[PDB]
């Protein structure tokens, strides 16, 4: 507590900066696999574009050295230099500096190696900042939990449905332009419209239609116009819709989850049920049946706080309620 | 109270409007978008409907100025027709006073501009009056809770694929009639039938084509003759199946949590498979291995009654059962 | 009772009776809809079969004023063979009497009007048989719930797209052999063979390729090599793909709620797993761990088979069961 | 005890020796689907692999009449090598030994009858030893048994895939290779390669063909580039569907009771979310919600997961825990 260069982790410069680290980390996530996949190497009138974003992130290296990391079973916030400098270095050091050289002049500078380009792959572990901010958004209690958990699981399934889009064209340009009618692209035909010589089109069209057949697999729909035709890429439509399967049972099951224990106050309208059936099956005289639904509000709404709640109480509390009512 | 220029909230008189009512924000969400996608301007026909299709929504919209409020806090009949007429013209006014203005005619009598026929999606705005009528059946005490929360969710997912059918109608019209095959409909051809020059085939046609499109979508089957060829069909159906596979998971995750607290035919067989874990485990007498399986036949629906219910609630029913023997 | 001209509802020459027109029952609720759809009044050859067919179920509603029943009220045999035939004759009467009737050669010998054989459409209420049949299953302990609640569902569901295949074989019959080019199946070519001229085709290429079609539907598979093609058919898979959508969201339902209130075996390991999770957290003595865990290895099953069952046992029952023990 | 032929069945030497054949019954399981749809009769470069695979089988079939087992009743590893004859060919002896023969070389040199090879699929029961991995692997309380069940039901799950992929090839050789374009493989073009002449492309290719098919039916996309064209394969395809959606249902069934059982930071917002209720009814100080939430992870298993799981322990522990302090 003695230091003074370094920001304790809640500042209104370190927290108007860890989101202005949110629309890089998203927007060099999202770039990066149409980065990989749609260019081989990026053109000229990039070169300012791609030289910031990366500019931006080892100001992120050395600011992270002076943060204050609140440890896990301490409970408190550590201080010294020494001892969150040594923490990145292990948790989080080779993620977030290879990804930070520049490898749109390096595989041009190598005489244009097509595997030097697989070292900005790693570029995909700045995910990571989307990930935590939708963690520590599950710990707001403020907005609604079942439209902040599946945000995250919604947030995942069209990432991945993203990212498989870019690799499945980039498996139609690793074969040569004269076994370019035996791919899922250059064999594509939708309406009086060829795809022939698709190097040549415009990227937002190869962009759409490769991203249109990621969300049409990736919700189930398959209308199949847009399909398979080599057999690398056969391969890798076993792997996506087998791993797209997993990740949809793990969104019915995450919605479910959160419905089926979900709100008392549905719980309530659903207990009044068996009581309504059984006064009405033998059936008795019509004298409460508004007071009852009226003092078992009254009650549920207090029966919470009848027993359950004060069993888990500290001190120092349940006397202000006790003293005004 | 001491008014009389207002109106009770629970009149048969008044109830015997609302559903009137119903039944024309019924038709008038319905159209509303056939209204939009199928027509550049209604025809010469449907034009008296047009207008007693606004003329039914302007006699409710002077008459809510009269009704009971019951208030949200201090749930108290509001009677004096000020604190209702604040509260009508500050929540649903101008979403429910422009759907009444007459767009048809102003599309008409203005050059024929196409940018003020998207004013014809502020009608759908009296889905209002059809989803509070299943909020309504909730509160009902006589059929489930959750029930009315299944064939509310099917209103819902059939409705969104009745309008995407006619916004996905709309956007082959917005391609010149000259590139018509470039189109999902222009470029048709189901069975020995060509669905060419598509401006001049039957309406219900058109709009049985495009519905069973949206719903051979929604239900996640896609055969495939019916398909998006532009890059704007492919951003909508991108859209719609992206929201439809949250749409659909809801339904599943809803169908559930009805059926995790259901009927005795799933209680019963735990409650004797967890006897037989001591009437079988345990050796017991054959003559007794009917005995109390008939009597745990007999208590539920009939003997249980769901004791709790009437051990928790005070004895007003103990007292009128004391009466009874 | 004193009266010996009823046959007794529970009895050795009557239970193996009920089991021989449960055979009937699933054969004359299969081939009708075959003979609806893919026939036109039945050949000669099937004349027999649907003579002895059809008495079984003669013999069968005269044997209902001879057997006794349950009332819901008084739960004793009700043996008077006037009461039954005010209780017979009101519920299942018309729909078992006018099923029996020669609906084959009534449309043969009144000019082959084709409304007449609608009325083989209430021969469909003998699935009576085949759904009391699997809801007398759910009341038996020789065999697991969750193979008599997964079943009740895949009879069902496999019946209607049975159902659903024979309707859509028979919207296609309801088109000219001139026009036959507009059908699904007379548009229909799958590999090198070409299902031209489809009513000169054997029985059972027909039936699989309308079964197939509707089964790849009712999987939500979709493939589309065979679709829809006319307004008819695009009619009839739009109500069959959203009525089954919720059936096919009602299994899954089921198949959820029968594993998240799961046996014995799964809250063992549940409570022992979670048991040793918070072990280690302190990482107490190692003979100390495997004895506690022997405590609660032999503390699951005796210890919660007592306490759960004894909320409800009725008097005179605990009695020896305390004596025995 | 005495006896000191057998082995103890906890022995090092036993346990790296049931890890040894857990490759050999992976291997002998994926590659008897691919001898028998693939082949007709393995060629004779793949020899001494088949020799090799079928002789550590029978160094294991005789090798567990020299174990012990441990008794699930009495509860005592019975040593007794006179009743290890017995529960052994009342068990998989049978299918152990008649799945052990050279089925290739009875086939080969009989004649080339084709039902001799339908004999390949007893070597199928070596499955048990790989469900029995999982099922030693639910006991394992250091990790958690509802996620041992979402690979357990996803191999089952992808090697049911991998099986009907090779009897889908499988049918399209029963028929004459002159009438082979009325197969599905036969008749097939995908981009400009021609699947025809079909018994002559290389084996990866036909197998990455057919396990495309299977893998896009068994996630229900269904692209329809490939389809089914036979009566044969039509049935084969209703069939694998059925068993695919019960068992695509039982996947969503039990990843959904994985969630269900508890969630820490979802139990967290399972509290809050009504704690706030009262709060805003009662209205507290505003000044005391750092008091109240600040709690709500201090006595979460700091106090939640100790005491709460140690009330069914004795207090013998907690002397230890009391002089710790
Ligand atoms: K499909
Ligand atoms: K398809
Ligand atoms: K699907
Ligand atoms: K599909």
């Amino acid at each position: 507590n003695d230091y003074k260069y370094i920001i304790h982790p809640k500042n209104r410069w370190y927290k108007a900066w860890e989101m202005f680290i949110l629309v890089w980390a998203i927007y060099s996530s999202l770039f990066t696999p149409m980065e990989f996949g749609f260019f081989r190497g990026l053109p000229e009138r990039l070169f300012v574009l791609d030289i910031v974003g990366q500019i931006a992130f080892l100001v992120d290296i050395v600011l992270q050295f002076f943060v204050a990391y609140r440890d896990t079973q301490t409970y408190r916030t550590v201080y010294k230099p020494t001892r969150i400098a040594f923490r990145y270095l292990k948790s989080h050091f080779l993620m977030d500096f290879i990804g930070c050289f520049p490898w749109d002049l390096i595989y041009k500078a190598s005489g244009k190696h097509e595997l030097v380009r697989y070292l900005l792959w790693i570029r995909l572990f700045r995910v990571r900042k989307v990930v935590e901010f939708f963690q520590r958004l599950e710990k707001d209690t403020r907005i609604n939990y079942l439209f902040t958990r599946i945000l995250k699981l919604l947030f995942v399934e069209v990432y991945c449905t993203h990212t498989a889009a870019c690799i499945f064209y980039y498996l139609a340009t690793t074969l040569p332009p004269e076994n370019e009618g035996y791919t899922w692209i250059g064999s594509l035909k939708l309406g009086d419209y060829s795809y022939e010589n698709f190097r040549e089109i415009d990227l937002w069209k190869r962009y759409t239609t490769a991203l249109y057949f990621a969300i049409v697999t990736m919700a189930t729909v398959g209308y199949g116009d847009i399909h398979a035709v080599n057999l690398r890429e056969m391969i890798f439509v076993m792997i996506y819709v087998s791993f797209d399967m997993v990740l949809g049972a793990y969104l019915i099951g995450n919605i479910t989850a959160l419905i089926v224990k979900g709100s008392n106050t549905a719980r309530f309208r659903a207990k009044m049920n068996d009581l309504i059936s059984f006064m009405n099956r033998k059936k008795l005289g019509r004298d409460l049946r508004s007071q009852i639904t009226g003092h078992v509000r009254l009650q549920y709404d207090s029966h919470y706080t009848d027993t359950v709640m004060l069993q888990d109480i500290p001190a120092s509390i349940r006397a202000k309620i006790a003293q005004l009512l």
